[PDB]
């Protein structure tokens, strides 16, 4: 393997020389005159300090409305201007529209017959459909604002390509907020301008929405995909989609800390020269935490390396920690458990369609996640 340890999965776990690193160690990525240096955090306590103290680690190093790339105080006001749009009461709202959403997806999946792929039919597109309703996007403009969101950002396009659907996707978001301004709605950006008004730039209302949607897509379709593969191998644990909210919610907690497809949040920078767990960091060095080894780290449980979705609740950094703390958490646990539920209330018998297969992991994107997974009914 040349990538990078904290790069590396087995399965649905992290590679074992990635689990037997240390707690904090120098790693350096790429080569020749690219070739760079960090320091790799496995250990539970390590990120949590890191990712914790942003006085000392800083996550810059431009980009309107994109909050991982602030430090407080400025990331402390760009966050209090954008929090309006992920209330827990918005998130209750949204309930209803995240339940049609995700049956009617499972409708087209259903009329498909079995088997079916159950990435492209659901995890590739209840993630998008769902931060559009977020978002204000209208119903018929969803496929469009998709394209172009996507299009805007594929390398395999030429510059004229990429410029015009990224020409073309500013000037939606531009015409959507002047819209909102005007009448405010229920979405993102209305519930924002409702509070700020002018306050809120035409720039960081843009930038806002382009980083939500980058958010919340991959992270989503790779726990939907590697959601629903966890499961099906664990089959005497899909009873806890099978009863009350509580007992689903603790699943997908317990699925989100034993998957945690983030690899890692973003780097942080030491602003000064400190000492931690015994290494000493240099002002100007470079930390990158492995989550997906922290949330194993041995200390955590006798049996953290097993899924049980039943056991004492574990408290993760699948969404980081500290200030930067996913903005779209809550919504991330609401929309997989209203995935999980449906699916299993819809497809009861829900199996591999060939449980030999080898499975198909995602491994080109920041989330792990699965690219195909037959499943039959
Ligand atoms: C399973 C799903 C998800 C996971 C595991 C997850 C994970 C993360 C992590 C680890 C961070 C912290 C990054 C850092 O400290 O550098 C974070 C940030 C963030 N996430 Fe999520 N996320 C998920 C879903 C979403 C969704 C559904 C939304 C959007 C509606 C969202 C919006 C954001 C935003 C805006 C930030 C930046 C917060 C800030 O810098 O203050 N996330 N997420």
């Amino acid at each position: 393997d040349p990538r990078p340890l904290h790069i590396r999965r087995q399965g649905l776990d992290p590679a074992d020389e990635l689990l037997a690193a240390g707690a904090l160690t120098r790693v350096t990525i790429g080569s020749g005159a690219d070739a760079e240096t960090h320091w790799m955090a496995t250990a539970h306590a390590v990120v949590r300090q890191v990712m914790g103290d942003h006085q000392q680690f800083s996550t810059r190093r431009e980009l309107v409305g994109n909050l991982m790339d602030y430090d407080p105080p400025e990331h402390t006001r760009l966050r209090r201007k954008l929090t309006p749009g992920f209330t827990l009461r918005k998130m209750q709202r949204m309930a209803p529209y995240i339940e049609q959403i995700v049956n009617d997806r499972l409708d087209e999946m259903e009329r498909a017959g079995s088997p079916a792929d159950l990435i492209a039919f659901v995890a590739d597109k209840v993630p998008g459909a769902v931060l559009c309703e977020l978002v204000g996007v209208p119903r018929d403009d969803r496929d469009m604002f998709m394209k172009l969101c996507h299009g805007h950002l594929d390398a395999s396009l030429s510059q004229k390509r990429r410029a015009a659907l990224g020409d073309k996707f500013s000037r939606y978001l531009l015409a959507m907020i002047a819209r909102e301004r005007k009448e405010p709605g229920e979405g993102m950006i209305g519930a924002v301008v409702a509070e700020y008004g002018d306050d809120a730039t035409d720039e960081e209302l843009r930038g806002f929405c382009v980083q939500v949607m980058l958010a919340g897509d991959d992270n989503i379709s790779g726990m939907i995909g590697l959601g629903v593969l966890a499961m099906l191998r664990h089959p005497e644990q899909i009873d806890a989609f099978r009863g009350d909210e509580q007992s689903a919610q603790r699943a997908v907690d317990e699925l989100i800390r034993y998957l945690t497809v983030p690899y890692s949040p973003t780097p942080r920078i030491a602003r000064e020269d400190l000492t931690l767990a015994g290494q000493e960091i240099k002002k100007g060095d470079s930390v990158i935490c492995s989550l997906p080894a922290a949330n194993r780290d041995p200390a955590l449980a006798p049996d953290v390396d097993r899924l049980d979705v039943t056991r004492e609740p574990i408290p993760h950094v699948a969404f980081g920690h500290g200030v930067h703390h996913c903005l779209g958490a809550a919504l991330a646990r609401l929309e997989l458990r209203t995935v999980f539920t449906e699916l299993w209330r819809r497809f009861p018998a829900l199996r591999l369609a060939d449980p030999a297969q080898d499975t198909e992991f995602r491994l080109t994107t920041p989330a792990y996640g699965l690219t195909e997974l037959m499943v039959a009914w």
